[PDB]
């Protein structure tokens, strides 16, 4: 059914996908753990290695 | 696309949201991390720190 | 809102649904935690204990 993944308030994330060196974002933070991060960028929810993500506390 | 996050069977979760002292729930458990849990309450999927969550075995 | 959970590239997962002994899949891998994995099988996103999942790097 329809649902919404509420982001972790007061955080924004810049990230890189796979091997592309371009920074993407800012994006929302959904989860962090196991040396990885879950981000939501518009309608796309992606898993990114922690060192491929810059987390910023607004 | 359209999808459903199936809850972890035989568990319910009461949780505290943001700055409201009243407990919400019972909600579904989607994921149990070491420091936080992912819950689903109706169409809302939220990340709650373990200290603000009460996992019930039913 | 509408969104898509992008899978972790180059992984295929076979799994069992709790009691049912029949193997299901191939499914996409969304998250590999400690003790469990999150998989997507068409419209269903499920949490599977690690012992009940076979992750294949292809
Ligand atoms: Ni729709
Ligand atoms: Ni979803």
């Amino acid at each position: 059914g329809h649902h919404h993944h509420h982001h972790i308030q007061n955080f924004r994330v810049y990230y890189r996908d796979s091997r592309d060196p371009i920074w993407k974002g800012p994006a929302q933070l959904l989860w962090k753990g196991e040396g990885a991060v879950v981000i939501q960028d518009k309608s796309d929810i992606k898993v990114v290695p922690r060192r491929k993500a810059k987390i910023i506390r607004d």
